[PDB]
């Protein structure tokens, strides 16, 4: 996370307006959970989450980031004036020394591509067993991972099949090295081809890393005759625990883009299927074993398994 360390990561966060307003709304519409409470924000970045809390009636709010930015923080709560109830901790949450033992709250923008990569919730997760208070609360607490069928030949095509002829040259073999990464991108609604499967029902408040890798089978409801070229995958998040404003996001393509937009795995070899088939098939989401921040997703469907990367 030098990465986190520049304007441009924050930038593009603070602009994704579904996902800020969302935290925003959380907060602002439930005080009742923030006012007179001790609040940690973990990667708290520019101190955007650890204010809103703080607007909310918070007696203290610690915002811990590993990250250069962290001082960009400090700056940013002095000039709003809120530096009598934010501390901002420079550290990483699971080696930090915190000036509290327990708090009534954490909230934290933890989420990557297909809700898991760069594994933050892990960090998360170990804020809430080492200093969340007995009754306290995580927030967001529940998150949701769906896939959804895909046809689009002509962008398969575009990907894919550029590396038969390249420049008069045959480049075939690069076919190989594309189809295991997975594109993270904005997928049009109208190559959608089937309904969408929930995967994976994360519950934060009693889940552990051990949960995070996991297998699931999967059946796509196709809703058009067509040509399977690829499986897409997203993520809804919900703030619900002691809520009576209650807030959801979609990272889905039938929902205005998020910076996560879809994460999309291409087909090795694109198949047919026809309106009202149940197409089945098996996901399993692991860490990467070198480096934990690494997802590996592998897809078995039409009688062939294939293993993906996300960076
Ligand atoms: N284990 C860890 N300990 C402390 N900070 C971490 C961390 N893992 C990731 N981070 C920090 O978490 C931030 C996530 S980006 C979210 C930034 C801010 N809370 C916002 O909502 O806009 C990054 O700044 C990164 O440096």
């Amino acid at each position: 996370f030098s990465s986190y360390g520049h304007y441009g990561i924050h930038e593009e966060m603070l602009k994704d307006k579904i996902r800020t307003e969302s935290y925003r709304d959380f907060i602002y519409q439930n005080p009742h959970i923030f006012k007179d409470k001790v609040v940690l924000d973990v990667g708290c970045g520019t101190g955007i989450l650890s204010m809103f809390a703080a607007k909310a009636g918070a007696k203290k709010v610690l915002g811990v980031d590993q990250s250069e930015i962290l001082y960009q923080a400090m700056d940013i709560i002095r000039l709003n004036k809120l530096e009598d109830t934010i501390t901002l901790i420079k550290g990483k949450i699971e080696e930090v020394h915190l000036p509290v033992e327990k708090v009534d709250v954490i909230i934290s923008e933890w989420m990557g591509y297909f809700l898991l990569f760069e594994s933050m919730l892990d960090s998360v997760l170990y804020a809430k067993n080492k200093y969340l208070a007995k009754g306290g609360s995580v927030y967001p607490d529940i998150c949701t991972i769906s896939l959804v069928a895909v046809s689009d030949v002509n962008k398969h095509a575009d990907r894919i099949a550029f590396w038969d002829d390249v420049y008069g040259f045959k480049m075939s073999c690069m076919k190989k090295a594309v189809i295991p990464e997975a594109v993270v991108e904005v997928l049009d609604p109208k190559t959608l081809i089937s309904e969408p499967c929930g995967i994976k029902h994360i519950d934060c408040h009693t889940t552990s890393i051990s949960d995070l890798e996991f297998s699931s089978d999967f059946t796509l409801k196709i809703t058009r005759t067509s040509m399977c070229t690829a499986i897409a995958g997203y993520f809804d998040i919900y703030f619900e625990k002691n809520c009576h404003n209650r807030v959801v996001f979609s990272t889905g393509p039938q929902s205005t883009k998020t910076h996560w937009k879809q994460t999309v795995f291409l087909l090795e070899k694109p198949f047919s299927v026809k309106a009202g088939e149940a197409l089945k098939g098996k996901v399993t989401v692991h860490k990467n074993k070198k480096d934990p921040r690494s997802l590996t997703v592998t897809l078995t469907l039409n009688n062939s398994t294939q293993t993906y990367g996300l960076q």
